[PDB]
């Protein structure tokens, strides 16, 4: 019988949004560290919550609806402060028309800000309904569309201009409206992982960070090798990772506690619902 | 519509064996280029054959089987010069006590399993009772006399449980040398010959990452030993030996052993005896 130690299950983000860390994860070695998983990020999200990934990227929502159960790593998120850029609406009318009108939206966290601004920020009461991220059919059945990720960067970058198509960055509506910066995505242990493994938990946490500040440092290197695939340019790429906000510190955190109580009551979870953090290890 | 060009769909085996080539994929940057797809030998054949691939490691018997669809990439193989070390027979008694005995075989092999069948009836002359199982050494110990293990399970059998348990582990490497004085070739990397027809130069770029990969393997066997043992049984020693062991060539003396190989078992495996391989064409160059 093997009982040797085995790797943690780490899930990441397979949107441009993460591709500087995973360049990062595997300059460094660090993958091999890891037994890893590449999915969207609900996807991602539902594997950590039910046991499938013992640490990954949590969209922010769905950390809160299960804050008791995961322990959120200090100092790197997905965010953004001020505009960004893969996460929009696109609208053929000027926002304040879709009062009534038909709003399509995206496969959970981008989704309940959108709604946030469209309701308490420019007061219209659209009809919202699911279908999958197509700009081109969502522009048919609809008046506006709320898209992430790549297609949003997409419909931001390309799509939008070709088209002619106002584009709002939910970013830059936030800091509009609240100047505050925005997160959408944490990295998160399950507790009940973190408890059996904190070095574990603790390595991973350290190699996250080692990795993201070599993401940064070298980000010219990513768009120049990204941009080959992709129909976005190394320019356009370049702008992308480095509008990108990937601290969580204290300005993050308290982003996120006045988002959690806008949105709470009517998402599912307190609207004060603690965060709890990796504790580093004190030394004597 | 998003017309970019896309990544190929990369193969990679996920037992110890091509863990450094994964950490020269990682190292250099290379795995960002690749839509990389780790799983066992026989299921990354079938996946590459049927089309969800468009590149990958192939076991040698299924790339023969599919020589006229696939095209091998030379200087890159999974192989030896002697001993595997990750390709054996366990067997509690000696092989020239096998004949009609139980004997298991790991169900994902497929050129190991046809090598053991040819070294057991036309080396030392005995016809098993073969059957296929999931490696399970332990299980198949209970209800077999002998077993064929590949990866990571045969690693273990000859490393660790066989001494523990005194049982007779057999290198199908050097059981092979003895017979033949050959070296041997267990898988091979191929391109989809339709992808290398429509993306030459991908196709190409590819094979030059991969070498490119396994040289930088090579030269940091021990980074990737040490890191790699933290994870495994196996200390650093030992996975040190079995990179250091296996062989990644794949020149003029592995494709002799690739051709006798083929004839001795293709009549009974599925291909012609003398069937083509393919070889990915390096680029003339005329400055
Ligand atoms: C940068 C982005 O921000 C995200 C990332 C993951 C999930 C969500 C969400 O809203 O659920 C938002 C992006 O999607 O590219
Ligand atoms: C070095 C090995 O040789 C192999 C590799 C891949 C497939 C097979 C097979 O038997 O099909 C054998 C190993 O398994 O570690």
């Amino acid at each position: 019988v093997d009982n040797s130690r085995t790797r943690p299950r780490v899930g990441h983000i397979q949107f441009l949004n993460c591709l500087p860390l995973y360049w990062g994860l595997a300059r460094t070695g660090t993958l091999l560290d890891f037994e890893l998983t590449k999915d969207t990020p609900e996807k991602l999200s539902e594997q950590l919550v039910r046991g499938d990934l013992d640490i990954g990227p949590v969209t922010l929502v769905e950390f809160l609806k299960n804050a008791d159960d995961l322990v959120a790593f200090p100092d790197i998120a997905v965010g953004c402060d001020g505009p960004v850029m893969s996460c929009v609406i696109v609208s053929q009318v000027p926002l304040d028309r879709l009062d009534g009108a038909r709003v399509a939206l995206g496969s959970r966290t981008s989704v309940r800000l959108a709604q946030l601004l469209l309701s308490e920020r420019f007061g219209v009461q659209p009809d919202y309904y699911t279908c999958p991220p197509d700009l081109s059919l969502m522009m048919q059945e609809a008046d506006a569309a709320v898209l992430i990720g790549d297609a949003a960067l997409r419909a931001n970058m390309i799509d939008g201009p070709r088209y002619g198509l106002d584009v709002h960055d939910l970013g830059a509506l936030w800091k509009e409206w609240t100047g505050l910066p925005f997160v959408f995505a944490v990295w998160a242990a399950r507790r009940d992982y973190a408890e059996r493994e904190p070095v574990i938990t603790r390595k991973v946490h350290e190699a996250f960070l080692a990795s993201r500040n070599l993401s940064l440092e070298e980000v010219e290197k990513v768009a120049e090798q990204a941009a080959r695939w992709e129909a976005f340019d190394e320019d356009t790429l370049a702008k992308y990772f480095t509008t990108l906000d990937f601290r969580f510190g204290a300005p993050q955190l308290e982003a996120v506690t006045e988002f959690a109580r806008r949105v709470g009551p009517t998402t599912g979870f307190p609207a004060d619902v603690k965060v709890e953090l990796l504790k580093p290890l004190e030394h004597h």
